[PDB]
């Protein structure tokens, strides 16, 4: 289906499937900052909070599109 998109300043493939990847070998822990963290540090371009809210848009945006993700916006 989707077989991947366009984006102004969206991730890359290459990214993309790096981070999938990622985590998995990185696993949940009490602190979600520093999981971020550990990740970013591997992929180099990104960072911890790139890494954060792109996470957000992987898991969240699966539930059927049930949860909010975002409210007050134009464009």
């Amino acid at each position: 289906g989707s077989s991947g998109s366009s984006g102004n300043q969206l991730w890359t493939v290459e990214e993309q499937k790096k981070l999938e990847q990622l985590l998995i070998k990185y696993p949940p822990e009490e602190v979600e900052s520093r999981r971020w963290q550990k990740i970013a540090d591997e992929l180099g371009n990104r960072t911890a909070k790139q890494v954060a809210s792109q996470v957000q848009k992987y898991f969240i945006k699966l539930t059927k599109a049930g949860i909010p993700v975002s409210g007050p916006s134009s464009g």
